[PDB]
Parts: C-alpha cells; structure tokens; sequence
C-alpha cells in the first residue's frame, strides 16, 4: 500500500493543535496525579505497584487500565503528525513500565495482578479484562505504525496468545467474551498489522459466541454464587448478548457498547467475505442511523443504561448522545466503507464528525461533556431525569468516557478521509490534505485544498509519476444536491458514473490534472420524518455538514418561544473572529409577545407576536461563551 | 346549624353511586383479605393483632393504619346520602375495635403497639404516626356528624390529647412534627366539631414549628444513629421543613404534603385571623396556580419526590399529577374560600375537580390511575423516565394514594357546592341540587337544575318560608366571556354586583322566586403563558370548566402528527350514549404525509399536508376504550 497522509487544513489542524499542546499534556498530569485540584486517577501508580516498583493499593475503576491505553493509541496517532521526542520519551517509558508489570504468561491487568490476583477471568460480564486487553492492543498497533518500534507489540501480542489460549470452545478453554465489546475490533487490527490468522480467528470466535445458548454470564454468575438479578430492564440486551449478533436486526442496549460491536461485525464481514455478517451489519446499520439517530449524529435516547430505546424515539432535552456513542459511530462507518462503497456511510461519518463528536469539548481542549443534548434549559438540569444533562463542560472524573477518546479520533482524522483499494483511490471526506499512494504499482500524489466546512469548492490535484489509467471515487455528500464536477475546466456529467453516492471517474491521469468539485451549501431547512414526535412542529438549521443551534447568548432566554417562518429570507456569512471562525447564520424570526399576559397561566387569548432577528451558530460550537438555553430543533412558524 | 345538601344530578350522583357500589365494597373485601388475587392489605388484622384478638405479625407500609381510617371517611360521607344499616353496623364494628386496640394513655398505631412497643415517636421524619392519627381523626368528625355517634370521636379525642402532651415547646415535650403533613388539617376540624381550643392550639404549633433551627428531622437523625444522607436532593425541601411556612413563597417538595400543609395554614388564618399566614398562603396559592399547576388542575411534575419542580415547569409526557396532589388542591380552595370570598379560588377547584381528580379512575370505579398524564405514547412508557406513567388504568395494592382518596372527596362533594355565611349564601358549584339551611334566622330551601358542565343554564329556586332580605352569592366561572342573569323572567344588571368573580344579589326573596343565569359554552382555544416552554406551539380545547383531549381510538396513531389550523371549524354536540354522556367537540385538522421522507430520517423538504375530521373528549374520560395514545397539547398550525 505505501500509503501517507498529510493534513493541510485550518479546521482539523486546529484541533489536532489543541490535543497536542492542551488535551494530551493535561491527561499526562492526571494520569499520574501531579494535579491537586483533580480526584486522583492512579492510573500510571497502578501498573507501577503491579511492575513492583512502588507500594500501595489498587485504586480507582475497573477498567483505569484503558485510560494509559487510549493516551498511548492518542500519542502514536500525533506523532504521525508531528514527531516529538519528549512525548516518543514519555510513551516508550509507560511501555517499558507496562513490559515489567506483564505476567510471564502475557497477562496484563493491574486489577488482577494487584488487587484480586488468581479471580481473573471470573467476571468477565462487568470486570472488563478484554475490553482493557482491546484498548492496549490497539494502542500497540498504533505506536508500531507510527514509530516502527515493536516492543508495545510484542507486549501485546503476548497477551493476545494468552487470550486466544484460555478462550474458545475446545478442551479446558472459558466459551467466554466481554460485558463490553472492544477486543474483537482490536484483535482485527492486531490481525491486519501482524498477518497473523490466530487473532483473526480469536476475533471470530468472541462474535460468534455472543449471545449463544446457555448465556455464559448467567453460568459466570451461577459459579460466584450470585442471585441478585441484573439492573437492567432489558438484561443482556445491555450487553448485546441477548441473541446471537448474526439475529440482531434492531440496536438496542448500551450504545457504544453496540457500536463497538458492530464495527468488529463489518471489519470480519469485509475479511471473510461472510454476507450474514454483512447483512446484520447492513439492516443494524438501517434502524440505527433511520431510526435513533440524532441529527448531531448523536446516539442513545436513555440516560438510564446509556442506552437505545426504540424507533424514532428522539426527545432532545433528555438525550444522553454519549460523546463516545458518536466517536464508535466514526469506527463502524469507516469499517462499513471497507466492507460495502456507499456513500451513506461517509455522509454519516462526517455527520459525527463535524456535530456530535466535537461539540464533546470546548474549542481550546479544556474542558469536556459526556452528554450531548439537543435542546437546554439550565434551570430544567436540576430536575432528576435531566441530571445527566451538564449545562456547561467541565473537567472529568475517571468517568468511563475520558477525554482522550476524543483525542484519538481527532488526532487519527487522517485515517478517515481516503481509502485505497487496488483499482481505485476513494475521497471521503472533503479535507485540506494529501496522499502519497500507490494505484497499479503506479505512485501518485492526490491533493485536496478547500475551506470546507464553510464552503464546498474542492480543488483536487492529481499528480501520477507516469501517466495511467485509475478509477477516482468522489463521494457525493447525502445533504448536497446538485454536486458539480470538472476536470480541467471541462464539466463531466456525474449522473451516469454514480454508484451509491459516489461518482467514478476512470480516465487517463497526467500530472497536474485538476477537478474541481463544487458542492452547493445553501442554508436548509430540516424536518424530521413525521413518526419522531419530537420533532412535529420544529426546523433545524443545516449547512453542508455542519448543523446549527441557537444558543440565549446570542438570542436571549426563551428559546421555546423563538418561531422560525416557513419563508423568512434566511443569511449565511463568515465571520473570522467568532469561536475560531465560523459561518453564521441568520435571518428575522418570531417571539410571543409575554407583555400581554398578566398573571395568567391560561387564556384563551391568540398570540400577538413580534419580529426579532436570530443568530445561530454550529452545534459544535455552543457553550463557549456562557452558561444559557440552547435549542436545534426550533418550533415552526 | 342543621344543614342538608342532596345531590339531584346526573353527572356527580353518577360519581357517588358509583363509589358507593363498586369502591367502597371492594375496598373493604381488600382491607379484610377477603380477595383470593389481591396483594394482601392486613389493614384491619393489624387491628385485630393490636387489640389482642389475633395472634400474627405486623403486616404493611408504616402508614398501613391509615387505610381504615380513609375507608371509614368516605363511609360516613355516603350514610349521609344514604342511611344503610348494614354498612353502618359494619363501620361500628370496625369502631370498637379501634377502641379496644388503642393504648391506655390514648395512642392508637399498631405498628408501634405489635411489631415496635415502646419505639414510638423515633421516626416523625417517615414513619407517617400523626399522619394516620389526622387521618383517623378525620374519619371520627366525619362519622359523627353523620351518624351522631360520638364514640369513633372519644377515641381520637383521647388519642389527640395524649398528642397534645407530648408535642410543644419545653421540657418533656418533643419540639416536633411529621414528614407528612395532615394532622394540621384533621385537627382544624376536629376543633370545628368540638369547640376545644387545645385542638387548634396543637393546630398551630405544629404550623409554627416546621422548618426551624435546628432541623428536628436533624436531631432525631442523630438519636437514630443514622448519618447517610436523605435520598431526595433537595433535603427537607421534600417535607417543606427547609424554613418556616412563613417564609416559604414557592411551592417545593412532595406535592401532596405540600398542599395538605397549605389547607391548614389557610384554615388557621381564618381561624385566628393571623394576616402572616393569610398573606403567605395567597402567595403560595399565586405560585402554585400561576406558575406550577396543569391545565388539568393536576401539580406535581417531577416523578423523583412525586414533588413540584420550579415555576413554569410543566412537561406533558412526563407529568406526575398524582390524583392525591389534585384532591387535596381542592381541600385547599375549599379554605381559601372560607378566608377570602374569591372567584378564583372556585375556579381552580372545579378545574381540578372536572378534570384531574376524576380522570383517576375508571368510569365504573373498578380501576385507578395514580399519575395522570397530559400525553401519552404507551410504546414510550416503557422508558425509564416514564415508567410511572401507566398507560392503562389498573388495581393498586399497595396505595399510600388512590381509591378511598378519591371516594372520600366524591362522596362529599355536596359540601363543596355552597357556603353559609351569616348574611349570604355562596353558590361555588354549579351542580344540580337542593340545600336546605338557616339564613339570618329563617328556614330557606334553595333548588339548583342545570344540565352543567354540559350546558351553562342554571335555574335557582329561593323558598324561604317567609319572605326576607339576604344575599345570594353566585359565582361568575373566570372561564365564561359574560353572564346573563334574571329574576323571575326581568333582567337583573349584574356587573354593579360582581366583587372578585362573585355576584352579590341582595333582595328580599320570596318563596318560588326563579333565577336563571346563562353561562355561554363556547369551544375555547387555551394558551398556556409563553414561559411554559412544553407548549410553546400547542393549544389545549376547552368548553365550560371541561378540558378536552383527543385519543387514538378516535383519531388514529401519532397525535404528535395533528396539527390544528387557525380555523379549525370547531363545533361541538352532545353523545348521550358515549362514555357516560358526554359533548363531544370536532373539527378538521392537518398532518404530514409522511412518504416524502422515503424512510430517511432527516431531510429539507417542504411537507406535503393533508386535512383530516378530528374528535375530542373529556379529559377526564379518556382511557375508558383500550390502550393508545392520548395528548391534551395539540400542535397548532
């Protein structure tokens, strides 16, 4: 493949910028409790004291394994970037602490190794071991890539064949798998990095085993003279181990949990060619994004197990939209581009991106949500089923969902814009970038410059060493219509060479050949199909990929009553100086007059109302200037 | 003094016969274990254990008591309707041994007799002890003055007493109170059937005393060894124990309590023409019923705390408007009206007596709501924010609120239609009826016919036995757009006499003189304040005091989907044999056709609408014709 990306944007660039000065330094603090304001994280300490090289108990949650490993995985990823000695230091230190606290057997976890040693593997429904194995496998094969250095491998390898020793369904193995699904994405990698077929079969076995009959977490269970049911309503659908994964044609359960599952499910389909797995991926993929999917891209209607809830389920004020629901929704449309070319999977890849992901921390890295809430009412965020919605961003607690997860999508966006097969180069997504690539043995140099998101001109470069013949694939977005093509100056009527969202140009390339794309951005008018109740009566703004919210600091409080007419003149512009550059938009709105209303809570008495111009900005972007109200979804006329 | 009402309706005798066939004798076969299904109540065996007829353990909540107490109420309000030997000769029965279970020095809990001897009064903060006293106390007044059996009255007396000595300020004394109010109220009457002022006295203190420093619940707290913190968030916000009623100006907490505690303070401004508590219970009455109450005359919009939330507040979908919170709402405008002859205090009492009060059960009184909702998705009910709204109504087992709550106020509904005062007679309640009393002196009966709340005609027959001046006080309902009124057929001009929402007719009345009033029933269209954001964009029907709702039975699935235009042709016409008889309103309204989404989620599109006939019905009437969606709030166009 010989395959290398650059960025060369403003956008992305910026954000890679703030996790490599603010995110990833901050984290490294906390990680090793040099912090005083924080609650402490142990997380370095633990391996330490499993290593021997320090006293002290185990301490803080069961997985605070993962935390080292998505620093580490975040760290690979911005060295790519940027090499940088101080921080290729650090890492390969916490990989040598994390080679002495590895068990001669290959087995890795400080819980275990500290704390209930000779109980591993007993827990496996809530302990997770694998999924803690998964984030350090992971993090090895991303230092590997980016480094050359193997040792963080070799660790893990080890790991992974004492794994694939102890799981299975022969003699003296556990048929066993996690609570938390994770370690069957990661062994892919590990498998796509070493070209070893066992990690491609231990993958195999973990997903063919959920949810198989007798349910192994009740036999677990069972043996830890346990009785006390699960606390959540719908069981082992929490887990997705209800019924095999090849069955499942609905999501349901804790969302990132799913998602991780379901991004291992389309890797393995791609792999083997297996169309049942396919085909669960496919009709998943269908309820999940055309019936509980949030217009962010957020994912999980259910702050009570974090979780799914049913079609078209969507409410905006008690949204849970977990930062890494829509982070997982990134792995599982990148794995469904390699497993099927539709363009609906980059348009909600990006749809993720530029909404619900980001919007999980502030613009200059300091602080971070885990909830992603469509609509706010600070006051209303006291009330009980609202208290998982956070009016402003903060810094956070071994929660779960840490902030280098963001950290290492963004630090990895690179990976997500192009993907070679063969025949023919694929453009994803529209960022200011290149490749250095590889198409019939035939070198060549792509480049993309555009201002997108803000606007949807895309000049692409293609640069062959010698003339050749190739197939471009140029997704075309889902929100656009009326995308345009030219290649030097001369239009190509794109309808005919449209294959599920993107256009194949096969020609012979020269160098310098140009195309220019041009994807028409005018301010829409969103409506949600009829069956979500939520949204009977209400418009969101979209432009391009990028969806807009009204926040109180710009429109006042009393969000609710803001009308939005059906034929207001509505107006986009750039303005440089607002949250890092953004484009706004706005045009003459309606408020209900109050004045009228005297002491009364109800009359029959018709709206007076009045003219007031609104200002909305990206989703994104909101709760960067004040803690107040914020809607997307705004009532109509 | 001798004062008699009989109802001469349909619609509320309807209600009382109903609660006299089907309520009371199911609840008694339930309280007495006698039905093989049910969830056993041993409200009467506890008794019987206690009196030392029974051998067996305490069996129950800790307000088990309280039960029999409610049962016996609303059976001394039916012997006043209907003399029955036989259910007489069974509350007798039950009396004497309440008699016979009650301690030598007047405490009558059997909790604290069989299953805790000698522990009473250790947890005031949740055991419920003068809760159930109130309650029995509230059975004894009841029960005497209906039957003129003083007996049921010499136990509590006794029980009240001994309350008396151990409750105050000073030595040997507990500067005390319970976590659920009741008491306060039960003991008003008690002193209005006794004349003893002790009574009110302990009325008072136990008004004074909440909410100082040092928190009582804080001091049993540290006696009980208990040092892990209370549940609800807002502390003893729960309780309204946080500061002194006095300086309470919001409406917090459990809502029930809330309101049982403001019927009391209402009764003993007027009781001891105390301005402190006048003024703060008009300031409480303005902040529940401007601010935090349903336009179903429900309160209570947080589930957690079954407890009001904070001004404007008011979600339709996940509403708690427990059926107890609209109860005591109506004992509370009762002594609103008894300390300030206004209006509005009776609007909001026959608001809640119309509509959330009745909507807590079935139209043949066999199944119970506790929560009543404003919009239903029973699919959506399913999530755990919603779980307490039931979609269907059910049998309840184990209570604290339901069905004798609600018989007790059915079938006592004739003290709510009029006042005596000395000069006048005050017509709250347009309800066809008879009252026969004393005005200055002089025997006068007074006959209401009127076919309300289905029409706005009432005719009213004066026969004093001989001629003579007194005031007629007839309210004019805050939700009619003009009165007409005449005198044996000549018109009386009637806005010189109407102070605060009431007419004052002052003549010499002669015996068969005739006044008829006109109410005009038009369809209304009601506006909720632009500060209530759940119906920014909504719109509620109304007729007469009757909130209207619409059903799937009716309309089809997706209400959400209705959308009502600003002609929306309304008419309405009665169906005599629909849900018990009742008007109908209809019209046309739109929804969206949904195909032009192609099954996607989101898109920019221009809806294609189409026009439907709709129906609506009574609120409180809804759920009587299977499972399925209900909204009060339509969508407006």
């Amino acid at each position: 493949v010989a395959t290398n990306v650059n960025l060369k944007d403003q956008f992305w660039k910026r954000y890679i910028d703030v996790v490599r000065h603010e995110v990833i330094p901050y984290q490294w603090e906390a990680l090793n409790d040099r912090i005083p304001d924080a609650e402490p994280s142990h997380a370095i300490e633990n391996f330490r004291i499993a290593a021997g090289e320090s006293d002290g108990e185990f301490y803080g949650m069961v997985f605070q394994d993962s935390d080292v490993a998505k620093w580490l995985e975040a760290v690979a990823y911005l060295l790519e970037t940027k090499r940088d000695p101080e921080l290729e230091k650090l890492a390969d230190d916490v990989i040598e602490l994390l080679g002495r606290a590895q068990q001669p057997d290959g087995y890795l976890n400080t819980y275990y190794t500290i704390k209930e040693p000779g109980k591993r593997w007993m827990n496996l429904r809530d302990n997770h071991e694998l999924y803690c194995a998964g984030h350090l496998i992971e993090a090895a094969v991303a230092y590997f890539r980016a480094t050359g250095k193997r040792r963080f491998l070799d660790i893990m390898c080890k790991y992974a064949d004492y794994i694939g020793t102890v799981f299975g369904r022969g003699e003296g193995q556990i048929p066993g798998y996690d609570g938390h699904q994770e370690i069957e994405l990661a062994l892919l990698k590990l498998y796509e990095v070493t070209g070893n077929e066992n990690y491609l079969k231990l993958s195999q076995y973990f997903i063919d085993q959920r949810g198989q009959q007798p349910y192994y977490f009740d036999q677990e269970k069972e043996a830890r003279g346990e009785t006390e049911p699960f606390w959540y309503d719908g069981g082992y659908r929490y887990h997705q181990a209800h019924i095999p994964v090849r069955e499942q044609k609905q999501a349901v359960g804790h969302a990132v949990r799913a998602l991780y599952m379901y991004t291992a499910m389309a890797g393995l389909a791609a792999k083997m060619g297996d169309e049942s797995l396919k085909q669960a991926c496919q009709t998943l993929w269908e309820n999940v994004t055309k019936r509980q999917m949030y217009i962010t891209g957020g994912v999980g209607s259910s702050a009570f197990g974090e979780s799914f809830t049913f079609d078209f389920d969507l409410p905006n004020d008690t949204a849970y939209a977990e930062t890494c629901a829509s982070i997982a929704l990134v792995f599982w449309t990148r794995r469904m581009l390699e497993l099927e070319m539709d363009g609906k999977y980059a348009d909600v890849m990006e749809r993720a991106l530029y909404n619900g992901t980001i919007s999980g921390m502030d613009l200059d890295g300091k602080k971070f949500f885990y909830v992603n809430p469509l609509e706010v009412w600070p006051k209303a965020c006291e009330r009980h089923d609202k208290r998982h919605v956070k009016p402003v961003r903060q810094k956070w607690f071994s929660c779960a969902c840490c902030p280098p997860n963001l950290a290492r999508l963004i630090a990895s966006i690179g990976h997500y814009i192009y993907l070679q097969t063969s025949d023919a180069l694929f453009v994803h997504l529209y960022v200011g970038s290149d490749i250095q690539t590889e198409i019939d043995g035939r070198s060549v140099k792509i480049m993309q410059e555009t201002n997108y998101p803000w606007d949807g001109t895309v000049r692409l470069t293609v640069s062959p060493e010698s003339a050749g013949e190739f197939t471009l694939g140029l997704r075309i977005p889902g929100w656009c219509r009326g995308a345009e093509v030219t290649i030097n100056g001369e239009k190509v009527d794109i309808v005919p060479l449209i294959k599920k969202g993107y256009a194949y140009i096969r020609r012979v390339w020269q160098q310098g050949d140009e195309v220019k794309l041009y994807f028409p951005m005018p301010v829409e008018r969103i409506k949600a199909h009829p069956q979500v109740r939520a949204n009977a009566g209400k418009v969101a703004l979209q432009r391009g990929p990028i969806v807009y919210c009204l926040e109180e600091v710009d429109n006042g409080p009393n969000l609710a009553n803001l009308f939005l007419p059906r034929d207001a003149k509505l107006e986009a512009h750039f303005e440089p100086d607002l949250l890092e550059g953004v484009v706004v938009i706005t045009g003459i709105a309606e408020r209900v007059d109050e004045s009228a209303w005297n002491d009364e809570l109800y009359r029959p008495i018709e709206p007076r109302t009045y003219k007031v111009p609104f200002r909305a900005i990206p989703y994104y972007a909101w709760c960067n200037r004040g803690e107040g109200e914020m809607v997307v979804w705004v009532n109509e006329k």
